[PDB]
């Protein structure tokens, strides 16, 4: 068998507060199964150090979903509880194979919709400007499908090396920090006030591929989910 992610220390904290959804939103592995060596080509320890996710198919996923720690059930939190909800990661996004067009690698999601997706995308025009092979944030400020429901931002061009992300939610404001630099500062999340079902996700969620067989692949050198009280 392939080497399991839980065979080293690095990812135990997040695995203790996650379930794995694969190849759909249906459960693939509970937190205890993840901590206890769940492994396959979709989810294995790569190069002795990376938690690697792989998935093919439109809207299929191999994704961690935030859980209450220590064997608990699904978590839900609010964007304005006065704490800071923080997701940190260090991600190697390799060159994606032909047919893969957008891969969501971190999210904030609720009972109804994704508040935030951080995704790699092959090609995209944003605000009249073309970008290629880059990392994007998509924030929902509404529940509809037209442009004004979203704020989409170029976060960084994709790099060969690891790229760090920090997602902070505090007092209905979102901050995104890439390689130590604040890119998105205080994006408003007030539309979501009253929602108590938000949670973090991370991994690989395959969006709008041109081929159903093309396999997205994303490597995490680090991932953590932490609520900071103030
Ligand atoms: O490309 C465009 O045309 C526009 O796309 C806009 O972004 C899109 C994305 O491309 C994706 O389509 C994205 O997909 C969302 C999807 O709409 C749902 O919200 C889905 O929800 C699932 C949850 O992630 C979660 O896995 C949930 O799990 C439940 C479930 O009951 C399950 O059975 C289990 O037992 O318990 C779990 C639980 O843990 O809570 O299931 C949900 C499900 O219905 O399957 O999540 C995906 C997602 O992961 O984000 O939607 C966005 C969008 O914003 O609508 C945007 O880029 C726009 O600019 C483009 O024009």
């Amino acid at each position: 068998f392939l080497t399991a992610v839980s065979s080293i220390d690095t990812f135990l904290p997040v695995l203790n507060e996650a379930k794995l959804q694969w190849p759909t939103s249906a459960l693939a592995a509970s937190s205890e199964e993840l901590l206890g060596g769940y492994v396959g080509s979709q989810f294995y320890l790569q190069d002795g150090k990376y938690m690697q996710f792989q998935i093919a198919g439109s809207s299929n996923r191999c994704e961690l979903r935030q859980m209450i720690p220590d064997g608990g059930s699904e978590i839900g939190w609010a964007v304005d509880d006065g704490t800071t909800h923080t997701a940190t990661s260090s991600i190697v996004v390799p060159e994606q194979v032909d047919g893969v067009e957008e891969v969501t690698i971190m999210q904030i999601h609720s009972g109804e919709a994704p508040q935030l997706r951080i995704s790699w995308i092959r090609s995209k025009s944003l605000d009249g400007v073309a970008y290629e092979d880059f990392i994007m944030s998509t924030v929902r400020i509404g529940t509809g499908d037209s442009s004004d429901n979203f704020v989409k931002t170029h976060l960084a061009d994709r790099t060969a090396g690891a790229m760090s992300f920090q997602i902070d939610v505090k007092d209905s404001k979102l901050t995104i920090t890439v390689n130590g630099n604040v890119v998105v500062n205080g994006q408003d999340l007030s539309f979501w006030d009253g929602t108590d079902s938000c949670y973090f996700k991370a991994g690989a969620f395959n969006n709008n591929p041109t081929s159903e067989s093309a396999t997205a692949r994303i490597k995490f050198a680090a991932l953590a989910w932490v609520d900071h009280h103030h």
